């Protein structure tokens, strides 16, 4: 409590390799953070004993509290989630899901939709940053700083204010943001299935 009132707080909502790679970043660039899944914290005693000094295990309805809430969880599994909060007024949600259909892994079909702001309909109130899903968890999790250049994070969203604060955080863990500008401009190249995803890119 009195630890974190004088900095933004941020959530790292994550499980797997991509949940592991965010908590990786957060503690090499000594950003506080906590974590939280459906699991429980104690599910997430492989992060605590590896990023402990940095990251902390929290229950899900502390973590969903955040400024800077990061979902970094399946697509399938958000909706379970963040029903569970009911007003998230004064927050921003950083979507970094990909909607893929299982077993062949194509696109899925959202009737046209984007997935975010899909995503955004389930936290009314929220300011919903698309970004994280870019890059495999490997890639992410390693040191963004390669001498000549710095691993690049697309971002987008349609609140530039908002967008700002995640290209800080983005910024600050080592990475090159670009904000491609509004949901709509980055749905045919930021979403899962376009050329910007899984591309591997530096900022020199």
């Amino acid at each position: 409590n009195l630890y974190f009132q004088s900095m933004t707080t941020y959530a790292i909502i994550g499980a797997g390799a991509i949940g592991s790679a965010l908590a990786e970043r957060f503690t090499a660039a000594q950003i506080p953070a906590i974590i939280a899944n459906s699991r429980g914290p104690a599910s997430l005693s492989s992060v605590t004993d590896r990023f402990g000094a940095s990251v902390k295990a929290v229950e899900l309805k502390d973590a969903l509290q955040a400024d800077v809430v990061i979902l970094a969880v399946p697509y399938d599994s958000i909706a379970d989630i963040v029903t569970q909060v009911s007003d998230w007024g004064g927050q921003i949600v950083v979507d970094a899901s990909n909607a893929i259909d299982f077993p062949a892994f194509k696109p899925r079909d959202l009737g046209g939709r984007l997935s975010t702001e899909i995503v955004s309909e389930l936290v009314p109130g929220a300011k919903v940053v698309k970004a994280f899903n870019t890059l495999p968890a490997a890639v992410l999790a390693a040191d963004p700083d390669k001498g000549t250049g710095s691993r690049v994070l697309f971002l987008s969203g349609n609140h530039s204010d908002a967008n700002r604060q995640v290209a800080e955080l983005i910024s600050s863990l080592g990475f090159a943001p670009v904000d491609l500008g509004t949901l709509a401009a980055s749905g045919p190249i930021q979403q899962f299935g376009r050329p910007l995803v899984a591309l591997n890119l530096l900022k020199d």
